[PDB]
DNA sequence: ACCCTAATTCGATAGCATATGCTTCCCGTTGGGTAACATATGCTATTGAATTAGGGT
DNA sequence: CCTAATTCAATAGCATATGTTACCCAACGGGAAGCATATGCTATCGAATTAGG
């Protein structure tokens, strides 16, 4: 099983698994009734989603793609190693670890938080590896010019 | 031309090209007597570097890695589309553009502003398409826990 | 497949279904680091749980049974009818509907709202009837003297 | 003596016995003209009545029901045990007792505190074991949507 | 000032190794609905033992 | 230092409620196979600025 299915990349569809991960989201983000698009449309906020595993982090993005068509989604990449313990030479800035990450772009400082707090709670119940997905809020000082 | 040169993802060495990029950044940053590492070792601020062209981004990433042994770098990744002008359907959240980005994790917020400038400045000196690269500072409200 | 199992009322045990439903409660509960018992041991608080279905309420009482040993739990009963629509005589104050409900007794008003918000979040991500379960906070003005 | 009498749960009717209780209430609260209803028909407050004995609680539920067609009454059901005196092993949460309780749902927060005092004095005048019934006022921060 | 002709710069490129996106089968987990035995309550009318009223002294 | 009347709780008993388990099985959601295609990496090549008797 598996192979090519005629829809390339950045062009993912809708599957019963995701739309439940999405519905589970677009119920937790309900609790707060905040704005999602600004009159200006500039991307000044964002949510940074990482950890767990690549399968978990993917399905979560795939659901978030459905729960929030008012946002824009990077594909999953990887993270640089941290700061190594002990006082030796540190790992080389460019170095790659196996943990993935993706980014959620948004137009709103406020509803960034609403998503960060919903993802933290959607994840928190599930059994591993979903429990290990982590979320922080990032806000871009100068806005980001998505094409 | 081309082939396997034994160096895997994130283990790129330095060659007179990339340390030449990195020596430009170091002269902009040897004016700046700021501290680059905290003791809690937490990664709170980011420089989001994007646009330009895959390769000059790739080169700039590669110089930044030699100038700044205190940063951490993602790999290159793609941006998704912004809003669409005029009318019609909007882009899908997931839909991805030809435009690239990487990120530069850092331990202090004072050094992100500094490094956003050096990069904005250093790239304005180099010929096109390099100089169309854009830089915006992140702040992670909770911090990024790099592995 | 049915029958007697030597477990009277208010004397139920533990099995891997309730233990994971209580796992997912603890998680939503850890978010606030608030105290759960005082030195008077007065029962001054409460969480009134109801709706959804009898089975789904039971699995949630059974779960909160494990997740919170500092509380005490009533068995399930049924709710009386509300206000009939229109201006005819209302339903008899004694006549009961099929909704069930249970209660949780607690020693601090603060931890009561942590469990209100913990149950409300736990459930809304789940598919029916678990998400029709509803939660309000109680506070007994003179305390309740459990035997 | 005994047996089936056609009447299912919550469908219990008037007889000269209970209307002697209901008219004791209707004389303690008669010359307190406060308003028992609202137009929103929201069930914000309760009066928790418990202790006493299984049957003399049963009569008072049945009295309270004729006196007040503005209230709603649960059926009877049991209380869990309280704190055992001394750091000996504690009763389980689900632990249940020989003591019973019912609740009185109400639409106003004033009439709640009226009906607590009417009951607390309607019980003052009847012989033991009745006089040991404990009445406490209850409030629902989010209210109870009765079916 | 002019200007055609050297070095000089980086970006663009080829090409191996290996990423992710996309989906379809897989399958352990999560979690509600049910059967079936001991035992709760709701319901009535009848029965029992206190507290209460009566009227002799 | 008083025996008839009174007041309610306690009762028997049918029909039915949940407490409890173990069994069933629909779904929720992570992991892997497998094609197109993206990057990391290097050294080499090419097309733009910058330069001198």
């Amino acid at each position: 099983k598996g192979g090519w299915f005629g829809k390339h990349r950045g062009q993912g569809g809708s599957n019963p698994k995701f739309e439940n991960i999405a519905e589970g989201l677009r119920a937790l983000l309900a609790r707060s009734h905040v704005e999602r698009t600004t009159d200006e449309g500039t991307w000044v906020a964002g949510v940074f989603v990482y950890g767990g595993s690549k399968t978990s982090l993917y399905n979560l993005r795939r659901g978030t793609a459905l729960a929030i068509p008012q946002c824009r989604l990077t594909p999953l990449s990887r993270l640089p190693f941290g700061m190594a313990p002990g006082p030796g030479p540190q790992p080389g800035p460019l170095r790659e670890s196996i943990v993935c990450y993706f980014m959620v772009f948004l137009q709103t400082h406020i509803f960034a938080e609403v998503l960060k707090d919903a993802i933290k709670d959607l994840v928190m119940t599930k059994p591993a590896p979903t429990c290990n997905i982590r979320v922080t809020v990032c806000s871009f000082d100068d806005g980001v010019d998505l094409p």
